[PDB]
């Protein structure tokens, strides 16, 4: 595909979103099973997973190959607080921070933890104003698990409360002016 | 009345305060009404209540009717730790403001949470330095329920802790620099 | 003694560290008692505690003569996350301060709580970026209890969320380019 969308495939969420920046395309293969292509994109996120979000354990292979500006993470949203997250494994030329919180330790590594606020931003309810809260590893991987609960639990404990699980939950490739590719499953 | 003090009426607590400013009344009506009146005050809270803050829902009814700056809003105070707390459901020309924490949803409704840090400042304990927590209605309103413990909940989860409470809990008319009047029960 | 070093003496655990500035000594005397003595230093830590932190009632007297910048202060670091932790009953010229948090009464004190961010500086597990979490008592004093977990549990109501007690806790007497004396059991 190479249209904003969302639907499933091969049983699995998937959504695809771009600014219409650059090329990007988006292969839904078997299973759990994507991949992207892109070049000089604007923005783009995409990624297979789950409508819902939940406190799961995510489990994810595959390549991650930025030039540019790109993140590897799990993704998503709540509601009641609207709050987008991510949980970044690997990263391309810049690496995603905020205010500094702390850190926390989950499946053999350690990601700092940090929290943005977006004011009045796109997000899933609309122009909004919210916070992003964030894990980055502090080494880079592509491949793992990621248990999204002991994310959760940290985040909870530095005063940053999760809402509802409304919104998709996926593992996502996102890229901001830059070309590169992935493949995920 | 129209001089600073505390009381009971017709079976609520009840405080009125001003700083001198303009000309300012409050009148105690039947159970837990009352109103207020008052012209290009400086400061002044009014309102009924409980002697004693509690986990409760609070219900009121009536007019708010500001020209220039004043809120409408549930106000108390803790100890250990000491803190001022508000629960806004309306304003005049002034948005109360402060550190953006996030949001929490009650009542029908969507609040801003905010804190803000007042330093060497006049409270129930004296001068002393202590932290405001802030609940914003994000949509302006007169009337209804206000369910107080939602609001304590949410601003725990976001670190905000309230202290024991020892002193009142009214709903309040605060003015400030401004004219109007009110009339909730 | 007079150089880094830790162990055991009187069953009790102690830790000793100094930057090389100035003179400075640390007698090590029956059970959990020591003393320290300081000219011009530049940095120094000193105490006797545990080889392992824990919720205790730590209970500790003697004197404390400082001339000049130093702490007399319960001090300790945990893991996952790290963080060093500081209640300090007592101070020189300088009092210890940073992010204002709120505060939290304990053992007939009420003391002020901060917090502050290190950045790739030295801790017990090497140079790291880490959280610092201070109680300072709004009143020095030099003897009484300190009941560690009110102070846990009040950081834990703000958001600092503490580690494993992976490393030690000392009562500690630390100073900064000054003089003095310490003698506490």
């Amino acid at each position: 595909i190479t249209t904003n969308q969302t639907g499933t495939n091969n049983g699995y969420y998937y959504s695809f979103w771009t600014d219409g920046g650059g090329s990007v395309s988006m292969n839904l293969a078997s299973g759990g099973s994507y991949g992207t292509s892109w070049t000089n994109c604007g923005n783009f996120v995409a990624g297979k997973g789950w409508a819902n979000g939940a406190r799961r354990t995510v489990n994810y292979s595959g390549s991650f190959n930025p030039s540019g500006n790109a993140y590897l993470t799990l993704y998503g949203w709540t509601a009641n607080p609207l709050v987008e997250y991510y949980i970044v494994d690997n990263w391309g030329t810049y690496r995603p921070t905020g205010t500094y919180k702390g850190t926390v330790t989950s499946d053999g590594g350690t990601y700092d933890v940090y929290q943005t606020t977006r004011v009045n931003a796109p997000s899933v309810e609309g122009t909004k104003t919210f916070n992003q809260y964030w894990s980055v590893r502090q080494s880079k991987r592509t491949g793992g698990s990621i248990t999204a609960g002991n994310h959760f639990d940290a985040w909870a404990r530095y005063g940053m409360p999760l809402g509802s699980f409304n919104y998709y939950m996926i593992m996502a490739t996102e890229g901001y002016q830059s070309s590169g590719s992935s493949s995920i499953s």
